[PDB]
């Protein structure tokens, strides 16, 4: 609700390779955080910060969005 | 990498819950982080009988 209360943030993003296979689903964390972020939740529940201006990121999501 | 700022306070009804997740490294405050419906995450008290009920409904809701 704008505020801190409930809010995840990405204090540092995940460096290595995103494991296209595993990824279930994304969501962006709010615009209120230090970071821009994208989170990517994988099938088996770890969790992935990831810059949403990297290239590589921005493909992981239009594949879940392709689903 | 991730922080739970503080635990989310109040319900959070099962319809806007999307998928779960638990990061248990240090600032995570090994908090239940719901994604919702929204796109949105609601980092949660692990221990409140609340937000384990909703881990179970969608634990039970993936499996069947």
């Amino acid at each position: 609700r704008g505020t801190n209360v409930g809010r995840e943030c990405c204090l540092e993003y995940f460096k290595g390779a995103i494991p296209l296979r595993k990824l279930k689903t994304w969501y962006q964390t709010s615009e209120d955080c230090s970071r821009d972020a994208i989170v990517f939740v994988t099938v088996q529940g770890r969790a992935i910060c990831s810059d949403p201006n990297n290239k590589r990121v921005k493909n992981a999501v239009k594949y879940l969005q392709s689903l």
